């Protein structure tokens, strides 16, 4: 697939849905995003930072009306330039919870409360994309 990438989320999420995606980080990579958008608001920014003062560090925050809100910080970071990972997103009533080949990685409290509206998720950054899809669990 073509990076940067629109997965439209039909009727936005709800919970139980659970989104999946697979590729390969960069050799070399600086940086991965997946935003969960509701309209110019993001939701959910989920990205990956393979060199922030020379430490990785995963970054999770919301952008209302153009300004990012407050951080949430994650050390454990399971990303390895070069090698193949799966994301996977799972919609939860209260977070999105989110695990990474197979293991839980965080969990983000929803912000935006309008679930329903959250309707296109974009990938970006330094991956070659294989596959983004969703279904129901
Ligand atoms: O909050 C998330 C945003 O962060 C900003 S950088 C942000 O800048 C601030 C000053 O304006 C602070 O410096 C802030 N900070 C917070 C801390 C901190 C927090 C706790 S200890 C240290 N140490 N730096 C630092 O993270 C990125 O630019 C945004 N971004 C990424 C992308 C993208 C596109 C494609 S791939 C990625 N497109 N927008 C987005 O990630
Ligand atoms: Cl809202």
């Amino acid at each position: 697939l073509i990076v940067p990438y629109n997965l439209p989320l039909p009727g936005g999420v709800v919970p139980r849905m659970l989104i999946t995606i697979l590729g390969t980080v960069k050799p070399n990579a600086n940086r991965i995003a997946l935003d969960f958008q509701r309209g110019n608001d993001v939701a959910f920014h989920f990205n990956p930072r393979f060199n922030e003062n020379n430490r990785r560090v995963i970054v999770c925050n919301t952008k209302l009306d153009n300004n990012w809100g407050r951080e949430e910080r994650q050390s454990v970071f399971p990303f390895e330039s070069g090698k193949p990972f799966k994301i996977q997103v799972l919609v939860e009533p209260d977070h999105f919870k989110v695990a990474v080949n197979d293991a839980h990685l965080l969990q983000y409290n929803h912000r935006v409360k309008k679930l329903n509206e959250i309707s296109k998720l974009g990938i970006s950054g330094d991956i070659d994309l294989t596959s983004a899809s969703y279904t129901m669990i």
